[PDB]
C-alpha cells in the first residue's frame, strides 16, 4: 500500500544451498506477556510514523507488583489495514521467540485484550544513536552542552551493537535494516539495536527508495541483497559497515550527495567504496572495508569485531 512490517527474519534452514524462513504468523503468542492496559500511565510520543506511534509510559506492576518501570509501548493507528495489525503481532512473536539480550531492544510485555494491540519495549531514554551524533557534532551550545565526544565513546557503541548483531546472528536472525536509526541508547549511553521504523515516517524518507517490489534502505544494502534479493548475517555485517561509517563521520548520511541510480548499484557491486570518515582511525576504517568485501564470506562476524573494538578501549597501564 504499502503497509506496516518489520523485516526481522529467523532462518529455520538451512539446506539447499537455500534458506527457508520462519513463518511468524504461524507462531504462537504465548500468553505470559500479557500486561493490563491501565497499569500503564501513558506520557509524551517517543516517535509517531505514517503506520502508527511509538509512546513512552509509565508500567506499574510489571515483572513485581510494587515495580514502577520507564516503558516504551508501540501501537499502530486507528485505521490499521487490517494487518499489519498481524505485522505487529509477529513482531513481538519473532521477539518472544529470540529471548533476552543487554545489546538488543527487549520485550517487556504486550496488551492484546480491551483494545488494539500494544507492544511493550525497553525505553531507550538518550534515543536514536543518530540524532544523539547529529545533536553532539552541531556547533551549538544552547542546544547541546556536554562532555565532548571521544573515539572511546564511538568504540562503545560500535561494539555494543556488534555484541547484539553477535547474538542475533547466533539465533539464526537477519536484521536486514542495521543502521544509526535503528540503534537506541539505553542508561549510560549504551546501545541496544532494535526497529523504530514504527516511530520514522517510511514514504518521505530519502534513505529509502523504490526498488521495483518494496522501499528498501539501498544505501545501507549488500550488492547481493541488491542484486539478487540474497540476505544473509554476512549481509547484517554490510549494512555495519556502513553503520560504523555513521558513526565515525557522526552522523553524515551515507554516500553523501551521491545519485542513487543504477549503475550506483553496479559501480558498489564492481566494489566501489566510501572515503575515510573523519573521526575514523586508520584500522577502524579497514574493519569498514572488509565488512564491505564483495565476497559475503570474506567479510569479518560480529563476534571478531567487538572483540576487536573491546581490546581498541581499554585504556593502558
Amino acid at each position: 500500500k504499502p503497509k506496516y512490517q518489520v523485516r526481522w527474519k529467523i532462518i529455520e534452514s538451512y539446506e539447499g544451498n537455500s534458506y527457508t524462513f520462519i513463518d511468524p504468523t504461524q507462531l504462537p503468542y504465548n500468553e505470559k506477556w500479557e500486561f493490563p492496559r491501565n497499569n500503564l500511565q501513558f506520557g509524551k510520543t517517543l516517535g509517531a510514523g505514517a503506520f502508527g506511534k511509538v509512546v513512552e509510559a509509565t508500567a506499574f506492576g510489571l515483572g513485581k507488583e510494587d515495580a514502577v518501570l520507564k516503558v516504551a509501548v508501540k501501537m499502530l493507528k486507528s485505521t490499521a489495514h487490517a494487518d499489519e495489525k498481524e505485522a505487529l503481532m509477529s513482531e513481538l512473536k519473532i521477539m518472544s521467540h529470540l529471548g533476552q539480550h543487554e545489546n538488543i531492544v527487549n520485550l517487556l510485555g504486550a496488551c492484546t485484550h480491551g483494545g488494539p494491540v500494544l507492544v511493550i519495549t525497553e525505553y531507550c531514554c538518550y534515543g536514536d544513536l543518530l540524532n544523539f551524533l547529529r545533536r553532539k557534532a552541531e556547533a551549538d551550545l544552547d542546544k547541546e552542552d556536554g562532555r565532548p565526544l571521544e573515539l572511546r565513546d564511538l568504540l562503545h557503541f560500535s561494539s555494543q551493537v556488534a555484541q547484539g548483531m553477535a547474538f542475533l546472528a547466533s539465533k539464526n536472525c537477519i536484521h536486514r535494516d542495521v543502521a544509526a536509526r535503528n540503534v537506541l541508547l539505553t542508561n549510560g549511553h549504551v546501545a541496544k539495536i532494535g526497529d523504530f521504523g514504527l516511530a520514522r515516517d517510511i514514504m518521505n524518507d530519502s534513505n529509502y527508495i523504490v526498488k521495483g517490489n518494496a522501499r528498501l534502505p539501498v544505501k545501507w544494502m549488500a550488492p547481493e541483497s541488491i542484486f539478487d534479493c540474497v540476505y544473509t548475517v554476512q549481509s547484517d555485517v554490510w549494512s555495519y559497515g556502513i553503520l560504523l561509517w555513521e558513526i565515525f563521520s557522526l552522523g553524515l548520511n551515507p554516500y553523501p550527495g551521491i545519485l542513487v541510480n543504477s549503475k550506483f548499484y553496479k559501480l558498489v557491486k564492481d566494489g566501489y567504496q566510501m572515503a575515510q570518515p573523519a573521526f575514523a582511525p586508520k584500522n577502524i576504517y579497514s574493519i569498514m572495508q572488509a565488512c564491505w568485501a564483495l565476497e559475503p564470506t570474506h567479510r569479518p562476524t560480529f563476534q571478531q569485531i567487538c572483540s576487536f573494538l573491546q581490546e581498541q578501549a581499554q585504556e593502558d597501564r
